[PDB]
Parts: C-alpha cells; structure tokens; sequence
C-alpha cells in the first residue's frame, strides 16, 4: 500500500509535469514571432513611407509569420479561448492593412498604426500570460510531487 | 536504505526542477520584452519619416524597455555569455542610434537599421534557446525522477 502510493504520486506528478512541459516546447518560439509581428507592421509602414523596394516581400514575410505553423498550432481545444480569439482578430486585422498597403494609403496608416500594433501586442501578452501559468503548474506539481513522496516516505520510514 | 533512496530522488529531481523553473519565471517576459525592441526600432525610424511630435517619447521609452529589471537581469552568473554579451552590444549600438535620431540623421538611420534590428533579433533568438534548454532540462529530470522513482519502487516491491 506504501508503496503503490509512493509509486502512483510520482508517474501522476512526473505526467502532468511532462505533459505541460511537452506543450510549452515552442512558448518562447511562439512569443518571439508573434512579437515580430509588431516591427514588421511598423517596418511596412517606414517602407511605405522611404518608398522601398522591398515593401511587396515584406507583406508577404508578415503574412508568412502570421500564418506559421507555431501560431497556427495555437487552434488547438487546450489553448485558452483568450489566445485563440484574439490570433484571428489579428488574421482580420491584417488583410485591412494589406489592402490598404497595397493601394499605398499611408494616410490610413498613420491613422490606425498605433491601434493595430496595440492588438498584437495584447496578443503577445496573452502568450507571455499562458506560457507563465503553465510553468507555474510545472512548478506546483514538481513541488507537492516531491513533498508528497518525502511526507510518504517519512511515515512509512517511521 | 530503500526509502532513503526514494526520498533523496524525489528531493533532487524537485529540487532542480523548481530551482531551474524558479530562474525562468520571466523567460517569456523577457523575449516580449526584448521583442518589442525591434518594433520600438523601426517604429522610430517612422516617427523620423513623419515627423512625429512623439519622437523624443518613443527614444526614452525604448531606452526604458532596454534597461528594463527584467533584461538587466539577465547580467547574472548563470545566465550564459552569449545572452549576457548580446545585451551588452545592444547596449552600445542604441547610444549610436540614438545620437543619429537627436541629429535627424535619416540617411544613416535607413543605411544602418536592418543590420541594427538584425542584432536585436539574435539576441531574442538566444533568449528563445536559453529558454528552451532549460524547459529541456525540466522535462529530463521530472522525467528522471518519476521513473527513478517507479524502478526504485518496482525492486523494493518485488
């Protein structure tokens, strides 16, 4: 009986631990690409505004990281509604600022840049937020995991 | 003998788990934070394309997200040379960029800003891996440990 429990606690713990831990391989990957969306959408405006090049490649590079598989992955049924409603916000958001960037509106731009770049960024926050609660988990479990273990192994010693 | 073999691990793999989960709380906040260092960037080189009244603002604020408890924080001993060294560069070419911006400088600011937000880049792509190992980490030792933990039950049992 000792034992079993003893047992039981650490495939239980170890499990849960695991299995968090093994959906928060990519938190930070996914983090730093959908923070990247924030100096993309500006450096399409100051390419909008110098008369660049490479305006044509950049939409299609944020459209790109947009849509990777990382940010994609997120439409999953264990990632949080929060995160999930507010990526295809931005997946709208972004085919209003295309079209626009195509039709050289700058005007538009300057007007809704700052707005627009404030939605990736609760964004971002919003998987700065989950990555942290599931650590915390990680953290709770590994601790009662251990204390569990050392209070059975404590009586049953005793 | 048997229990105090049990006890040590689960102490151990706890141990380590939480005292390397303890040291990246913040990873994820750390890589938004030095994300948005990016978008601060190009979003200046804006401003000195409109002529925004903001200008002056946007300059203090990204120099108050570089120096940031969070970032400034990575100056630690175990964190790893790279990390540490990557900041310190940043560090230096934001003084550079910021003397251009107070002079009007667009031409040096348009000639140099892909190279500067390059840089930045690498440097949240070390904190992304830096983050990464260690999440590795976790997962090896909560893996270790409840299967230590099960083989050492499973002969004491039987």
């Amino acid at each position: 009986r000792a034992f079993f429990y003893i047992v039981l606690l650490s495939i239980l713990s170890t499990g849960i631990a695991l299995l968090t831990l093994a959906s928060s391989l990519r938190d930070a990957e996914a983090i730093n690409i959908a923070g990247s969306l924030r100096m993309q959408s500006y450096r399409l405006g100051y390419d909008l505004q110098s008369g660049s090049p490479q305006l044509n490649a950049h939409r299609q590079l944020f459209q790109q990281a947009l849509h990777s598989p990382v940010l994609t992955n997120l439409n999953v049924w264990y990632v949080p509604e929060a995160v999930k409603t507010r990526y295809a916000h931005l997946n709208a958001n972004w085919l209003e600022m295309n079209n626009r960037l195509s039709k050289g509106d700058l005007p538009w731009y300057q007007a809704n840049i700052n707005n627009y770049v404030n939605q990736i960024d609760l964004f971002v926050l919003a998987l700065q937020h989950y990555a942290e609660r599931k650590m915390l988990l990680v953290v709770a479990i590994s601790l009662a995991g251990g204390i569990g273990i050392f209070t059975l192994v404590f009586f049953t010693l005793r």
